[PDB]
């Protein structure tokens, strides 16, 4: 029994993690086959950043003005190429410890683990849900751009993203593998604003099965609502309609439990209609929705 | 910016996480060097757990009943001894992946990272907090046992504790890597009580601080209080004494933010006798504890 917020092992993608440095800027980059993938951003100054033009900036570097670094061995530079926020610089070397990969573009809703990394050293590992408006909630410092994101499904390791930037409020920005942002977000260094942002409900749904799964069951109640009814009190709570789609993803959960998808939104409707009051579930005082119905299942199963 | 629970990156103990099967019983072992350590209810069978007597089980086995899986790889069992409640089990093969290593007892209020494991595979990495009374709120399933607990300072891994069991409030009880419980735990399937639980103001303070380095400050002020007062309000809320080892402890966050201890104190016996008044501190409603005023500097400085 237990419930808690879990990375995936790293180790893999640890044996992937670069330091890359051009001029005076240094940050990370992920090294596969030979090819390392780090924030275009690299090649700005300080100056730079407030408005550039990564195109005439590209154009003054050669590959020398690029060191790469694995561990005390340098990694030679031998081709460089810009994909829209993304810098692939092409190496002497191929990561003998390459993973089998994938590039994913994940979906808001999704989570992954991110490897927060500095001077391309591997410093911790923590759990994001990619929000609705497609920021995350993160903790970086300096010299994290070019620490990854990244889910494992046994072997292989499904990178999903990048780390780039933070917002005035204080979350965090970035891309895909492709150097896509997630968001309406640009890499330069201008005040941008997030959307409005809203709760995933089929995920607050998945952490109350996570509950019961572990004998917190006080907001369990002998009523059953409709899809229809929930969703009437789901847009007033700014709470994601629920779809067809959402109660299916949540059937392995409701199976293990025996308790229905409709029995659980009446707790859900009677959480948000009166409050929590000062209550807790599992530890905690709000309604959380940064778990998936997957990475319940996967928690309670092994 | 931004403040999460993070883990140690995990490839250098994933690294050391076999399988070890005995009879009808599979667990998890450590394979540092050429020993393997594990629980030693891996030699029991379901009834053996009720009232074992560890000695006589342990009589009846020989190096030939203990299968040890690295990856899909057999290491031969050489050699077995029992250290408390860790079963020693010499293999022929010395672990070329071991890292450097050293076995600490942790203090009550300190943090470490578990590497989540079942069958010798790694599922999953999650920080815990060792409890005033030497329990863990972790998350463990069935084969769970012998999963680690680790830090890890620059290429050092200080191993610190081993999964045995889950007690009756759903809390997790386990020894030191030389087979020593924490708490007054046995390993026996028998009705066992956790002691009263109280919160590790230290902790509390270092979050207040990460919150402070984060942009929270409504619960500041020019109130300042001695450090016998603050343990008079501490002692209603049951909340440990703070010393002044712990006030010398909090000493390099005190002089980052230029917040004194005392007065971050203030602001503490102040949330406590006064509530919280709808707000949050670092996207919680109630007040932390699990991080130590080490685990603060490393993200808010580090
Ligand atoms: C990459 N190493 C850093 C990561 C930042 C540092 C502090 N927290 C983080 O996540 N990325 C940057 O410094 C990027 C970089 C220029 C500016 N920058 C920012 O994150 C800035 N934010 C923005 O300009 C904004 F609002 F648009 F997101 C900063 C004010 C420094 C936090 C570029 C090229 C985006
Ligand atoms: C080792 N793989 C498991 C881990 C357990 C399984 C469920 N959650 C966990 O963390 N350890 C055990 O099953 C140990 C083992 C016998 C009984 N046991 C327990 O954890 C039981 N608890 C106790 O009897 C108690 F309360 F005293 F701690 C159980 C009821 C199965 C949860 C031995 C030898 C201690």
């Amino acid at each position: 029994s237990g419930f808690r917020k879990m990375a995936f092992p790293s180790g893999k993608v640890e044996s992937c993690m670069v330091q890359v440095t051009c001029g005076t800027t240094t940050l990370n980059g992920l090294w596969l086959d030979d090819v390392v993938y780090c924030p275009r951003h690299v090649i700005c100054t300080s100056e730079d950043m407030l408005n550039p033009n990564y195109e005439d900036l590209l154009i003054r570097k050669s590959n020398h003005n690029f060191l790469v670094q694995a561990g005390n061995v340098q990694l030679r530079v031998i081709g460089h190429s810009m994909q829209n926020c993304v810098l692939k610089l092409k190496v002497d070397t191929a990561n003998p410890k390459t993973p089998k990969y994938k590039f994913v573009r994940i979906q808001p809703g999704q989570t992954f683990s991110v490897l927060a990394c500095y001077n391309g050293s591997p410093s911790g590992v923590y759990q994001c849900a990619m929000r609705p408006n497609f920021t995350i909630k993160g903790s970086f410092l300096n010299g994290s751009c070019g620490s990854v994101g990244f889910n494992i499904d046994y072997d292989c390791v499904s990178f999903c993203y990048m780390h780039h930037m933070e917002l005035p409020t204080g979350v965090h920005a970035g891309t895909d593998l492709e150097g896509n942002f997630y968001g309406p977000f640009v890499d330069r260094q201008t005040a941008q604003a997030a959307g409005t942002d809203t709760t995933i409900t089929v995920n607050v749904l998945a952490w109350l099965y996570a509950a019961v799964i572990n004998g917190d069951r006080w907001f369990l109640n002998r009523f059953t609502t409709t899809l229809n009814d929930f969703n009437l009190v789901a847009m007033k709570y700014n709470y994601e309609p629920l779809t067809q789609d959402h109660v299916d993803i949540l059937g392995p959960l409701s199976a293990q439990t025996g308790i229905a998808v409709l029995d659980m939104c009446a707790s859900l409707k009677e959480l948000l209609q009166n409050g929590m009051n000062g209550r807790t579930i599992l530890g905690s005082a709000l309604l959380e929705d940064e778990f998936t119905p997957f990475d319940v299942v996967r928690q309670c199963s092994g």
